[PDB]
């Protein structure tokens, strides 16, 4: 149960993000989800109801971050659990990878983790409790052709998390990463059956993952039953990669 | 043997970068080292001698990168072996680390690997041979307090190399990372090294040299840990 916990979930409009926010709502938390557009911000508030609210936040603008967090501080309070789920893919083979594509991935998926962790953990330290969970990817451990930018960012937040964990572990704050595998989004249900079966051939579980299965893992690491788990990567990929 | 191969080592003024550049010269290659100062550049041209040359290179400047590459391709030729070694530290506990310190580590230690690997790989693919080695750090794997920016960049270049290795493995190019531990450039950190001694700069060079050789054509997407037991994977 998360009765009393203030939970921030970046990128919460759909898929993993929404399933994460929906899980915390059902377990008694005050859940704050973000989208990149005001329409998404208001769409989050609709399905969050009275238990939470949606905000428009861009993880690449420090001004947008100071505003939303202050807005969160006024109408809700200090964040107890931060779930970094802002993240995009800008696929290309390296010889075709443009600069802005590399820079966009590092600012959206890696620098975002540094900036939001810096802003929430001052309160987690004085309250001697905190949870910082970032959604990485199996690509960060396994690598993948055409996603050198993506894998660099997803692996970078692991080293970041391990370093931050060592800094704050003695103050009741744990910093962890959930690494999803093949999860069924709407873009999953939109590729050809030839494509679908191709990825499944490398999944021993012989099925795509479900967004709530990532939410279950995020929920566990955030629960108070995981105070001794810090600097860890929890892989949820159905056996696609085994570490 | 490295006869007929052209090597480029970024950041080869001193320490690990120098030992790497000197090792490739000692095994028959034509070597180019880079520094940020025209000072350190002429220092590299000095110790390389008639078998190599130094260049001033700022990996955060795209004009500097392309200019040095043009010179190398005109004076020496296409680069066969890229050793990514440019790197800096600006440590701070996270709530004390200003955004500039996070920016500089990523731009210098991570984005530099993407820029120069991309710039050299087109010729490597046409030759159907290539070696890309990036000097990482034990910190990128074990993590370290006050070094979240350094660790994130060092961990990120491993995710980069794994993906790139999958892209070019079939065309005779391998992409690997050498991860040093405690290398002498207190005893409190030597208390964490079971070897009970610091590593030598040339001990990293021997690693890099092994990966860059034709004997290591089947090693790709791998991190070789040279740390004396500080971390074990
Ligand atoms: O499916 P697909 O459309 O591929 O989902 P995307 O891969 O486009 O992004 C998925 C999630 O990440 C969020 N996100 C992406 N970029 C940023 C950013 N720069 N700042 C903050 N949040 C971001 C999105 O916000 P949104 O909710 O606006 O998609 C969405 O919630
Ligand atoms: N020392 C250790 O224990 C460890 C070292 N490493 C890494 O391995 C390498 C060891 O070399 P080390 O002697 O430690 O570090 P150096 O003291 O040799 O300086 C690192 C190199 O980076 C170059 N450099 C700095 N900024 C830039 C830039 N903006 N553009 C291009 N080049 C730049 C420097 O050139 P100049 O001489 O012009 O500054 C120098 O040659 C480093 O990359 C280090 O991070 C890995 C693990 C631990």
């Amino acid at each position: 149960s998360f009765e009393g916990k203030i939970v921030l979930v970046t990128g919460a409009s759909r898929g993993i993000g929404r399933a994460i926010a929906e899980t915390f709502v059902a377990r008694g938390a005050k859940v704050i989800g973000t989208a990149t557009s005001e329409s998404g911000a208001e769409a989050i508030s609709g399905y969050l109801g009275a238990n939470g609210k949606g905000f428009m936040l861009n993880v690449k603008d420090a001004q947008s971050i100071d505003s939303v967090l202050a807005s969160i501080r006024a109408e809700f309070g200090e964040i107890d659990i931060l779930v970094n789920n802002a993240g995009i893919t800008r696929d290309n083979l390296l010889m075709r990878m443009k600069d802005d594509e590399w820079e966009d991935i590092l600012d959206t998926n890696l620098t975002s983790v540094f900036r939001l962790s810096k802003a929430v953990m001052c309160a987690m330290m004085k309250k001697r409790f905190g949870r910082i969970i970032t959604i990485g990817s199996v690509v960060g451990t396994m690598g993948n052709a055409g996603q050198a930018n993506y894998a660099a960012a997803k692996a970078g937040l692991i080293g970041f998390s391990k370093s931050l964990a060592r800094e704050v572990a003695s103050r009741g704050i744990t910093v962890n990463v959930v690494a999803p595998g093949y999860i069924e989004t709407d873009m999953t249900r939109a590729l050809t059956d030839d494509q679908r079966a191709g990825i499944l051939s490398s999944v021993p579980a012989n099925r795509p993952g479900d967004a709530k299965e990532i939410a279950s893992a995020v929920a566990f690491l955030a629960s108070d039953e995981a105070g001794y788990i810090t600097g860890e990567t929890l892989h949820v990929n159905g056996g696609m990669y085994m570490i």
